[PDB]
């Protein structure tokens, strides 16, 4: 027909492409092009997986699954406890562990090979079971390189995340947003089940064997039809270790959807999670045991990974949306633990987005999800930039869910990537991974560069950061480099006249600058301007700092903004007037103030306050996001500096206009105070800097920083905040917990490069600008 049948006869499981003729791969099954031999010549059950007592020295019989013959060796199919049982010797589990120095491998590898062994909705948490249930998992842990946990990306679904690890890249920009999805321009929906998932067309970006195979690195087929069963899929792998030279891969991969199946249906805590575990431990143990078997236990690296925990989720936890809504037959909902909303029919003119937020929002005392235009959500999920992605989303809050109109589980997963239960596991195991080394935890976007790196591979472009994650290996092959500067500052000194000015207002550096200037990496003209208690870097084109720099000591007097100040602002005769700001826009635009980046309350004196009243520390500011301002500023930095030793902090806008988490050119901004050029930041950024010796001050710190960070939205009201009637110690803390940042985040919103003069490893620094505190 369109394949035809030849025969399977030694090619089971091929590699070499092949539709004319008939198949015998992994996914030959998948598409039914496999020959009439392939089930009984390639899928052999016969007699089980383990060799025993009464098999050791078998006449060879072809019909049983794998052998336990003398010339098994030799042909390559032993059981992998051929040896433990007929040979005397013992598993790997029971060996201890010794330190892989140099690869140990057999002649014909140029390179150690790479084993990605990734587990579905695998908990953090479970490795508290330890030994007593996953020995071998235990001792890839505890001889390896490990992390406490691995923070997964947003949403925490199982495709979403898997294709993130294969590319390095947010789901926004590899196009997996989420586990069900309709493309409007396919006018096709993706799902878990069904071939438009296979189509290609959906899967963005450039995934790991996409790169290995354009470099000339053999990849193995990573991905088998469902009906082989997990310990076929080990063998094959053996065997493609044990290939010729010139056809053995040099990566690859074994999936698992457990113990996610089983989460589901029990609990992440329920009393039978244990037998998932051991037989995923097991799944493992054969591997371990054949790479010893073959002698390639201390020449093969070894990736333990997963993309997602598991959260108690139940039925009697559901949110509905028809006690919110009265058009639920009108919209289309994505539901589960995450929301995403959307018109039923195009062409309803009786669908408005504003009144399906408004009808969401905090209607509720203890409503267990928060509606959002996707633009508003925290940028620290990176959920936005896809056509994708629905404008209405609803953030679920954990242990929920969310439907559309009224239990068979116990978990779920989907919510935001800081949720406890939703961080997973990483294991790193071999000759290029550490020995018995804890790493701090990190995000599975970095691991792409990781994996490259473990093959020779240079990297597809991706939002990892490369040379964070090089302390996880032995032997590092990228040395990563400072970014040059783009743009230098001006110095100006005191060149004009304060009669010059028609504002229409009326009324250093070893202490504020402590990690060095940051570095504009786009072409613009800025000033670098001193005062005694802030340093900024003015734009000229944007009218306003670019950043502004600043010490609090832990002995630091509070301080209100006098009420003959309150108005006060000041030309500042080093910035012309065509370059400064004006007052009258603020009178004139009804919706917008203006607040300060250095905040007046923490001057040092009272003739340093004139400082801070000047009109190049001035941006434009809503009064309901003055009232977060203002309290972060006169409350929560010298608490930050209290409990840490003092705080450098680094503030200023960010323009995103487009979401797409980068920096907005003059012509993406879109919106400007009245009658003005003074542009509207979409958000505010601060980098609260400390010495991690908090017995140190922050300005006389020696060894490693701590760092915390956030980008707060820029919005008109409150209503992000359900409890924002009341005073700020309720509410602001929370909405800035919520818009937690890395400083990596930051860099992308605004083209500036911090920590450029300190005094550890850029490779450190990398480390510290992809921390994320999650107060979780
Ligand atoms: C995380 O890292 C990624 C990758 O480094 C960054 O995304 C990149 O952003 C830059 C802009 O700063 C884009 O450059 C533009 O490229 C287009 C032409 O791009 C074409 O060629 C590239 C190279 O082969 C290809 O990757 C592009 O693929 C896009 O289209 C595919 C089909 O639709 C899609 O599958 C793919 O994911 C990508 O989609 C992009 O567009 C959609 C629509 O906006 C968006 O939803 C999605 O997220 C992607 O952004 C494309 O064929 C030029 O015309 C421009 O002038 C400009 O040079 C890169 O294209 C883009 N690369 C990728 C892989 O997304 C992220 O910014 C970064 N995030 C953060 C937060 O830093
Ligand atoms: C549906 C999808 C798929 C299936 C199983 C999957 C099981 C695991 C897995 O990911 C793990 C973590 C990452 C690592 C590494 F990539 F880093 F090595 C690999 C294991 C993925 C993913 F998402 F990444 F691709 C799967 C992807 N297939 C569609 C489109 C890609 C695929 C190919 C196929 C075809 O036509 O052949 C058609
Ligand atoms: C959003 O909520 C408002 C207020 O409840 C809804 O407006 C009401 O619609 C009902 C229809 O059942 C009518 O009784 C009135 O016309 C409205 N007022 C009151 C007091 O009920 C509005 O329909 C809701 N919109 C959506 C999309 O859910
Ligand atoms: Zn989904
Ligand atoms: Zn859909
Ligand atoms: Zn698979
Ligand atoms: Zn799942
Ligand atoms: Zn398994
Ligand atoms: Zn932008
Ligand atoms: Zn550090």
């Amino acid at each position: 027909n369109t394949s035809g049948s030849g025969s399977c006869k030694g090619r089971c499981f091929e590699l070499q492409e092949v539709p004319p003729d008939c198949r015998c791969d992994n996914l030959c099954k998948s598409y039914s092009s496999c020959c009439h031999d392939f089930d009984e010549l390639c899928l052999k059950t016969a007699r089980g997986w383990e060799c025993t007592k009464d098999r050791c020295g078998e006449v060879r019989n072809e019909e049983n699954a794998c052998h336990c013959s003398e010339d098994c060796l030799s042909r390559g199919d032993c059981c992998t406890n051929y040896q433990v049982v007929c040979k005397g010797e013992s598993h790997w589990v029971d060996d201890d562990c010794e330190e892989i120095r140099v690869p140990e491998c057999p002649a014909g590898f140029v390179r150690p090979p790479l084993i990605i062994f990734s587990v579905d909705g695998f908990r953090a948490s479970y490795m508290k079971k330890g030994s007593k249930v996953m020995p071998n998992i235990e001792k890839l842990r505890s001889c390896g390189t490990h992390a406490p946990y691995m923070r997964p990306v947003y949403p925490t679904k199982t495709f979403p995340n898997l294709y993130t690890l294969a590319t390095g890249l947010y789901p926004e920009s590899h196009g997996i947003v989420g586990n069900s999805m309709y493309d409007p321009v396919f006018d096709a929906t993706f799902h878990l089940r069904g071939r438009e998932k296979f189509n290609h067309r959906w899967w963005g970006g450039q995934p790991l064997w996409i790169t290995a195979t354009k470099q000339g690195v053999r990849a193995g087929t990573f991905f088998w039809s469902v009906s082989i069963p997990h310990e076929r899929r080990i063998l094959t792998i053996l065997q493609w270790l044990s290939l010729p030279d010139n056809e053995r891969p040099s990566v690859y991969a074994f999936y698992s959807e457990q113990p996610d199946f089983s989460g589901h249906k029990y609990g992440p805590f329920g009393p039978e999670m244990t037998n998932p575990l051991r037989e995923i431990d097991k799944t493992v143990g054969q591997l371990m045991d054949g790479l010893k078997q073959l002698k390639l236990h201390r020449c093969v690296n070894v990736i333990f990974v997963g993309d997602h925990g598991m959260e108690d989720v139940t039925c009697d936890r559901t949110e509905f949306l028809s006690n919110y809504l009265t058009n639920v037959d009108d919209i289309t909902l994505v539901p589960g633990t995450l929301g995403r909303i959307r018109p039923k029919i195009p062409n309803n003119l009786k669908y408005d987005p504003k009144a399906i937020i408004a009808n969401l929002t905090c209607k509720k005392p203890d409503q267990h999800f928060k509606p959002y235009m996707k633009q508003h959500l925290p940028k620290r999920l990176h959920y936005a930039n896809n056509r994708r992605i629905e404008d209405l989303h609803l953030l679920v809050e954990r242990r929920w869910h969310v439907a559309r109109k009224p239990c068979f589980f116990q978990g779920d997963h989907g919510f935001d990537n800081k949720v406890n239960s939703m961080q997973t596991v990483f294991v790193g195991y071999g000759p290029t991974f550490k020995y018995r080394t804890k790493v701090p935890p990190f995000e599975n976007i970095e691991l792409y560069n990781v994996m490259c790196d473990l093959l020779g591979l240079k990297p597809a472009p991706n939002n990892g950061t490369h040379g964070s994650l090089n302390h996880l290996l032995r032997t590092n092959t990228f040395r990563p480099t400072l970014p040059e500067e783009v743009s230098r500052p001006n110095y100006p000194g005191i060149m004009y006249l304060q009669s010059d000015f028609d504002l229409g207002c009326t009324c250093t550096e070893e202490r504020h600058l402590l990690y060095g200037r940051p570095a504009v990496l786009y072409r613009t003209s800025y000033d670098i301007l001193y005062h005694t208690d802030f340093e900024s870097g003015y734009s000229e084109i944007f009218l306003m700092p670019l950043w502004t720099s600043y010490t609090i000591s832990k002995q630091a007097e509070v301080s209100s903004i006098p009420e003959h100040l309150t108005n006060c602002v000041r030309p500042d005769v080093r910035v012309s007037p065509g370059f400064s700001q004006n007052c009258l826009a603020y009178k004139n635009d009804k919706q917008m103030s203006y607040g300060f980046l250095f905040p007046p309350y923490l001057s040092s004196s009272p003739e340093a306050k004139y400082d801070a009243f000047l009109v190049t520390n001035m941006v434009p500011m809503y009064p309901a996001f003055k009232r977060v301002w203002t309290y972060f500023q006169r409350v929560l930095v010298k608490k930050y500096a209290s409990e840490r030793n003092g705080v450098n902090v680094i503030s200023g806008p960010i323009f995103d206009y487009n979401y797409n988490g980068l920096r907005d050119i003059e012509d993406e901004i879109k919106q400007y105070v009245e009658g003005s050029s003074i542009p509207v930041p979409t958000h505010y950024y601060s980098i609260i800097t400390s010495c991690l010796d908090f017995t140190q001050p922050a300005d006389k710190c020696d060894g490693p920083l701590s760092v915390s960070s956030f980008i707060l939205p820029h919005r008109p009201d409150n209503d992000e905040s359900c409890n924002s009637s009341e005073d700020e110690s309720k509410w602001v803390e929370e909405l800035m917990k919520m818009h937690t940042a890395r400083v990596r985040d930051i860099e992308h919103l605004t083209g500036l490069d911090f920590y450029r003069k300190t005094s550890r490893s850029y490779s450190e620094i990398l480390t510290l600008k992809t921390y994320l505190h999650t107060y979780e």
